[PDB]
């Protein structure tokens, strides 16, 4: 039911950047350098610009210190620099407010274009960047949990095929849903670069920010980020996992920084890049679909997400999903999960798997 | 108290292998061999014997046909043939029921003794066994998650100090342990062969069989363990984890097989070798101490163990622990857990970690 | 000097299969499914089709049964059914031979089109394609060296920068080369799915098919195949290997199948993807261009490679190459190589590193 | 032959550091700290005490400036202060010179007995050890290239048998070792901790200190080791690697320190605590014997070799092997070497594996 506009999509590359709010800039600059080993293209009493290893653009993460926490913006690179003037045309049609600054809204981005998108989002495009030192094969800096690409981001909207139809016709691919028999759906993954996705929708109010996630080479590197926050006593911040995901294969983790921003580290995920390529549909009370081990979902991670800002830096109103919730159908009361379609033995029955219930 | 022997100890090696009674061999079978990857050294209608990648004794582990599943002997390999006659001295002065037979009572192990110990385990000491091919760098047999060696075994015991001092006799040195700051005892592991443990006792009613423990080379082996149960649609045998264990600081997991024994997955412990090497003491309440990561411990670890059978193939009666509950302590309604010590903020009260309670 | 034709390129999505003529179909088999593990989509007495872990097409290799070893086609997929329209038109206007199948050359490929393209080399387009189990998930049939995608394919040449303009009027990027003060190419690297190639020139005789490469997850499983190579006893099967490449970054292995064609096992290289990828030059004299770790080159990897056959089945002649030699100017008596540019502490005069000569 | 003396051998618990001289202090801190990450435990102006990640006691290697680089002590912890005594006893009676240090030689090293030994090797005994902070769960501090433990020593001698039988005397028992078909001997592999070795001895003119090894945890932390010298523009010093051993089935890499010191990493060897560990003799021509995979064997790896120290702190004499070279059976001119024994294919006449000759 939104349209989907006579003007052409921009063609967009991938998942460039988010722009983060943090309300204490120092403590937010020991979690994302000092814990988890991003590089500084950048900073002042203002602002830290991050980028992974392998990247070559300006930056994947801004941290800009601001009163309330929240998405500032989330970036997707563009091909050319006319896709820019392609997605102002873009979203004028679909009626949203738009900003063009040709020097760019943060350093190291030039011509770019943010929306208030039609589900609330704050999205920019851009493709001007400032070119810097690629440090993929820089060893003498490389961490035992080294992140190495920005790989993608997940949004909370209530109403997922509404997005999905949204999405698909700015031109992301889905590869992977949850669904159920009664035809709700839960979560949809879409992409552009090739991967699983670079951005997906989780049900649930918004718009809210689910997460930023960041891929690693190897599982012994996400392996090591777990055994860092051990060490440095701040177990209490790694909310979910590690595992391996059902939707998308990954090996997984969820961390919190200290404004509650929620950070996936991923690996080894699979090529979605051919037209044809095939899309999988789980279903909801798979036990399998979220951790392929079986491990139960944390309560949290269906609840809590970020705040995102409007164009004037105001937080973005907030609407309920009506919707089957998937923490209500799968973990709660009157929930279910299956091991195996149809067999009872290997079943939780309101309540979660591994011999748990909700706290 | 158990006292100590006049009569020299056994010179004990390391555990070497267990037998495990099973109610339907093919499906352990199916268990061990097809799902777990170890090698068949010899099998009938009867019995499987089984041994890990790098053995060169002739089995790690022996499935014997039984009408009730439960643990039939516990065994450790001795220094010297004359060190068997060392422990019937020992033993018999402990007044303990001993059993001896110069052919063994399994295949491939010569001249045994098997006592009913005086914590109720069924304990094995054998000098003679059957040499077989060591297939260490048969890597045209390697699977993705090899099971490389036999590293421990875990046994439920009520009274955790009064089996530490008579393991501590037999020669086993303790290298960590869990306690209180009230006097409570709730856990120690103890070494022969220079790992972090050889056996380990864990407090609860008794005698119980906790787990076996067999090691891979890497933590990847132990994802593949995973991974492959996911493909099987056999995640509801993943009992726990997988994880880094604060005590061991191992790489873990723990799985079910068909009579619900548990198998626990190990890698990359610490060396223990020196006499003076310093001991370990975690606070019971310290929610880094068994997963480093500071998920929860599910409620079954706690709760569930394997029968262990006396020398007449009898089940033993199980003796309650008096002492307090590491389940109820840490996670039971009126339980504690900390991240930081005297930080009210990463703590858990009445509930487990990462949001769950108890189902 | 090959002139951009005037009809569009085809657009290409990336590397598809090859098909390889091989000379002993058993010996052959044994060497892809029982020693590397591809997966088998069909076989009869005349040829085998196989395909990686993550694949969804029918097949990344196709083994044929012929009286001499050679490429039969290098075969990339287009993005629609229009684009084997457009690849007719353009290699029509190039002059090239062409042969049109409505239902393809080797089964569970549709509408296809051979070519004997400038360069000599065999290529094929297709976009219908039977789809298959995507085995990504099947971790109960993943081996230890698992490959899990077909990655590139590298062709020998011997004008480099003659095939690199009629690649890139194609639509291929090229990401990294190799060159001299001089000016000389030794070799290009290019893509079109986002790594950091689908194929690649290396200066030399030519045409010939230096190797077809296969992806694996994790730098562990290319030592696997090293080591079970070893227990099988077909070390003298490894050329090179493994090692770091310096071009790419990936980590590495070159083997060799019962009729000498190349293999590499390849992994980790990075994201090409954005239009302003910034293009890596190497000199050729830099020792840590091909292995990172400053390992020798051996000559059987600059001298020898796979005859390619014409669209009759015929051998193509072989053109020599004219421009310097990168063996000779290396690790020939009158080349050389550096570990640090202006140093002769590290540097190597007519002979390869570490103290070896030209056997 | 080297008589056994009366007196009981000490009880040796392991190697436990190396003193080395070294020419350059600082140049050898940024070797041994920035470049491969161990951890300082003391350091002055003279010295650099250092240790791996898990170790407890006070140091693994201790840098002392000096004139000329060489070993000055390889040290073996024994298991009571009164092996100290026995160890002093012992060499008396073997008539070598003896020096006695109640408060020790180096820094946290208490009773301490230096010895010329029979090979004309500095070795120490002692028990009394500074402990230290064990970082093992210290993941704040972890590399990714980290090295964990202190593995073994490598001695150059020439004559092994004569070696061989004084260290089973001393109580080390042989694991692996390499001969030919006319009785010669080439190195032998012996152990006191359980794994492959604690020392070794490989013929060639001596006494010479052929390397120290310390272990990593996993294979790709090797890997990274490599990466980082080739990131520091350094590949010139990695000697030979990485790879995986035949003889002890480790994988390896061999490195060059400042003053041409060989460290060797190394992990994943297999138990050898049973005193009937099964002996594996390897042919000097197995072409798969000290690199599985085939690779050749670097000449300096035979040639080159640290001098070593008597007790008034002066370079011993060589003596020269009269045995056969391992060197010139295999690799030099009348050289020969096999992939399979009798098997022409695969064998190398007069030259090294995989196309290369001796530089
Ligand atoms: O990156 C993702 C891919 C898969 C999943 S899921 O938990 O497996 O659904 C979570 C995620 O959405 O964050
Ligand atoms: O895949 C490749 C990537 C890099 C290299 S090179 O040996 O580093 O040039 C070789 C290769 O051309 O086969
Ligand atoms: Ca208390
Ligand atoms: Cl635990
Ligand atoms: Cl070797
Ligand atoms: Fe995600
Ligand atoms: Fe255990
Ligand atoms: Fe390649
Ligand atoms: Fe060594």
């Amino acid at each position: 039911e939104i349209p989907k506009p006579v003007a052409p999509a921009p063609d967009i590359l991938r998942c460039a950047y988010a722009e983060l709010v943090v309300t204490d800039l120092a403590k937010s600059r020991n979690f994302y350098v000092d814990v988890l080993g991003l590089h500084v293209s950048y900073e002042d009493e203002n602002q830290i610009y991050l980028r992974s290893f392998e990247e070559f653009i300006h930056h994947n993460l801004v941290l800009t210190k601001g009163p309330v926490a929240a998405l500032k913006a989330m970036a997707f690179r563009v091909r050319t620099p006319e896709d820019v003037d392609k997605a102002e045309a873009y979203y004028q049609e679909l009626g949203c407010r738009t900003e063009r600054r040709k020097d760019g809204f943060v350093k190291g981005i030039g011509d770019a274009l943010r929306v208030e998108d039609p589900l609330g989002f704050p999205y920019e495009f851009f493709f001007e960047t400032t070119h810097v030192e690629r440090l993929h094969m820089r060893y003498d800096l490389y961490s035992a949990g080294e992140l190495v690409r920005l790989d993608h981001f997940n949004q909370v909207t209530p109403d997922v095929p509404r997005g999905r139809k949204y999405l698909e016709d700015l031109g992301f691919r889905v590869t992977e849903d949850i669904q159920d028999d009664e035809g709700t759906t839960y979560a949809a993954w879409m992409h552009r670069k090739g991967t699983v996705h670079d951005t997906a929708l989780t049900g649930g109010n918004g718009p809210r920010l689910h997460h930023v996630a960041f891929s690693t080479h190897e599982k012994h590197n996400i392996i090591q980020i777990c055994d860092k926050m051990g060490a440095l006593r701040i177990s209490d911040r790694i909310e979910r996992g590690p595992g391996r995901h059902g939707v998308s294969n990954a090996f997984y983790l969820y961390i919190l920084d200290p404004d509650n921003h929620r950070i996936e580290i991923y690996t080894q995920d699979y090529y979605t890049g051919d037209p044809d390529n095939p899309t999988i549909t789980w279903n909801v009370h798979d036990n399998q679909r979220r951790d392929w081990w079986g491990n139960p979902v944390v309560p949290s991670w269906y609840t809590e997400a970020s705040k995102v800002l409007d164009l004037d830096g105001n937080v973005q109103e907030i609407i309920l999903r009506t919707d089957d919730s998937e923490l209500e159908v799968t973990i709660g009361a009157d929930g279910f999960s299956f091991t195996r379609a149809g067999d009872e033995d290997g079943s939780y029955h309101g309540q979660a798997s591994k011999g748990f219930k909700l706290g």
